């Protein structure tokens, strides 16, 4: 019945879904970096022993980049084998919740849900985005739907044990990606339910035992081989990752993460406040399960000294089950006030386009900026289109115009993402990895003159050779000082009488160097100087 309008919007949906990914160049320094560090543990075999540039990289878990060696296995390198991951874990979390959302609150709330993960702008953003965020969010977001399948009061004891040990092993498999937070998160979120609904024999259906067994049979392999292999690891993973990232200074201010949210959630700001209301009317209150998980989260990541805006992308999911709550309790006008108000919002958007031809960010030019407010601009203008045939469509229904409207602001909000690509490119190195790659060799060093990048590395398929300071290299520096150039003079001492060499470094260190180091360019870019000890490898000068 109808259902033909279903599949093609999913059609429509998961093309644009997936080809987005490969519709724009790495830009540092997640992408980069990570998907280098899945390029090094596909093509070393060690999948132990994180490494990024040859040097160990002890501040994070492995599971992304298991993923993502496994996408480079049965597709080969490239970007949206890099964004696989994380893809794959956007359509996790809006078929999970979608899952949970139709176990408790119906179909068509279901479907809101769906609509309403679509939309965000966080979540189909962060979706296309090479960072552990959007997998932790997913993993997790598989934590709180299979926690609310199980506590169904008409699912069996041996549903509910199956959901459960699946829900132990989903927060195992999240702290696997991203550290003890996917262990410490649900945990608090469940504390704070507890303490507001009294309701303690909640503890008694969780299944401890079993589910804890389960959680340590999948994390405590990894950890106790890199540990074993690596004595260093576990005093500064779960020391300086954790304890020195959250009690000590990527800082802010509290209300840092109060508009990303409102910014990642912006196509339903409208029904903010509804969102609340479902946490009223939800034995197991699911509702306010998920307005807890979003609060608990929210100020969990509010009041931490390191800050990214990467943090909060887990209370999406969960966000969007209230959403398609609220949406399910909306008549035809509640809708069309909606429409109208995201539709004055998103024509201030389109007006707003020409700040962005103003902005030079990381030392790129302003025409690239010039470039991008015309993609942000059409974006907008795409958005503007959506609420208008949603307009046109809501005499059909709220479910349609909903959808329609979904659509359109998914469809905007990725134009504004490949519009990016103006701004990437240029600093991704990636036309200059080809000039470079005609010359450089696997036995040739790369030597990283105090600059580590971190996607020009990985176009080149090779590492670099640290020189100087480091960054998050130092520790990998310092445990392996025989793969590292500690000071510049020994660089220096390693390029006049050494072995043939390319250099990457920045226009300042090659005017620093330039009086005292006799180089030759190969290939020179907005941040980026390549140069050569023998003058083979270049061209004219
Ligand atoms: C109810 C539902 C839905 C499901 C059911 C749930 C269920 C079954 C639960 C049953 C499970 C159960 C017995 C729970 C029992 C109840 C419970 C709370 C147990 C806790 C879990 C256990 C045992 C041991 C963990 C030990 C700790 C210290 C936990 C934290 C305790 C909490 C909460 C707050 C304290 C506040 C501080 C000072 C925290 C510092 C530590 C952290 C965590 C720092 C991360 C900060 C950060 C900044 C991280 C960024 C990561 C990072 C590397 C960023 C890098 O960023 P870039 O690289 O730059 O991108
Ligand atoms: C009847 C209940 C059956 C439920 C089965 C759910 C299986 C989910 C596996 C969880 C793995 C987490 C990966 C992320
Ligand atoms: C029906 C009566 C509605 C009254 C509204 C009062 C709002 C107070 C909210 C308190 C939340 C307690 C969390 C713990
Ligand atoms: C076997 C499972 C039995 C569960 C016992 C529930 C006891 C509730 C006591 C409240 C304590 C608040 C803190
Ligand atoms: C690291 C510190 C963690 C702080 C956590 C703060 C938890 C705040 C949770 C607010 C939950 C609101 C529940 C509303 C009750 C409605 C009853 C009808
Ligand atoms: C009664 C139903 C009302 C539906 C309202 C839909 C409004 C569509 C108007 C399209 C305006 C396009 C402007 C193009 C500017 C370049
Ligand atoms: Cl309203
Ligand atoms: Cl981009």
């Amino acid at each position: 019945a109808a259902t033909g309008w279903v599949v093609l919007f999913v059609a429509v949906a998961l093309v644009v879904w997936f080809v987005s990914l490969d519709m724009r160049h790495l830009v540092g320094p997640d992408e980069g970096r990570y998907a280098e560090i899945s390029r090094e543990m596909f093509a070393s075999g060690d999948w132990v022993t994180i490494r990024y540039n040859a040097l160990k990289y002890f501040e994070k878990p492995p599971f992304h980049m298991w993923v993502t060696v496994v996408g480079y296995e049965l597709f080969g390198l490239g970007e949206w084998q890099a964004r696989l991951a994380v893809a794959l874990s956007g359509l996790l979390g809006i078929g999970v919740s979608m899952m949970a959302a139709r176990r408790w609150f119906g179909a068509r709330a279901a479907a809101f849900t769906g609509l309403a993960l679509l939309a965000a702008p966080m979540w189909s953003v962060a979706a296309h985005f090479n960072t552990l965020d959007m997998t932790l969010a997913g993993v997790m977001s598989c934590v709180l739907a299979f926690m609310l399948m199980g506590q169904h009061p008409d699912a069996s004891v041996a549903a509910r044990r199956g959901w459960m040990v699946a829900c132990w092993a989903a927060m195992g498999v999240a702290i696997l990606t991203k550290g003890l937070v996917g262990i410490a998160l649900p945990g608090l979120v469940l504390v704070v339910y507890t303490l507001v609904t009294r309701d303690w024999g909640l503890w008694r259906r969780l299944h401890l035992a079993l589910g804890v067994v389960v959680m340590l049979v999948i994390t405590v392999p990894w950890f106790y081989l890199v540990s074993v292999r690596n004595p260093e690891f576990p005093n500064f993973f779960f020391i300086h990752e954790h304890w020195q990232r959250y009690t000590s200074n990527r800082s802010g201010s509290v209300f840092y993460f109060l508009p990303l949210v409102i910014g990642g959630f912006l196509p339903w700001a409208g029904i903010f406040p509804k969102l609340w209301t479902a946490m009223r009317a939800p034995r197991f209150r699911p509702a306010l399960m998920a307005g807890i998980w979003a609060i608990a989260i929210f100020v969990f990541f509010s009041i931490s000294r390191s800050k990214l805006p990467g943090y909060i992308v887990p209370v999406i999911p969960a966000l969007g089950i209230l959403a398609g709550v609220a949406l399910d309790r909306l008549s035809p006008r509640s809708w069309g006030k909606q429409l109208i108000g995201m539709a004055i919002v998103a024509a201030c958007g389109l007006l707003a386009s020409p700040v962005v031809a103003t902005l030079n960010a990381n030392h790129i030019p302003n025409s690239f900026y010039r470039a991008y407010a015309v993609w942000v601009a059409v974006a907008f203008v795409v958005m503007l289109l959506g609420i208008a045939v949603a307009r046109l469509l809501l005499r059909r229904g709220v479910l349609p115009s909903v959808a329609v409207y979904a659509m359109g602001m998914y469809l905007g909000f990725t134009v504004a993402l490949l519009g990016h690509e103006t701004v990437g490119r240029p600093a991704s190195g990636a036309d200059i990895a080809p000039q470079i790659a005609q010359k450089l060799t696997p036995e040739m060093p790369l030597y990283g003159v105090q600059m580590l990048d971190h996607t020009l590395p990985f176009y080149l398929r090779h590492p670099l050779m640290m020189v100087g300071q480091a960054d998050e290299l130092t520790f990998g520096a310092t445990v392996e000082p025989q793969r590292v150039v500690p000071d510049v003079d020994s660089f220096t001492k390693l390029w006049k009488n050494g072995q043939p060499a390319m250099a990457v470094m920045s226009p300042d260190t090659y005017l620093a160097l330039a009086p005292t180091l006799s180089m030759y360019v190969v290939a020179r870019d907005w941040r980026r100087v390549v140069v050569a000890n023998v003058a083979s490898l270049a061209g004219p000068q």
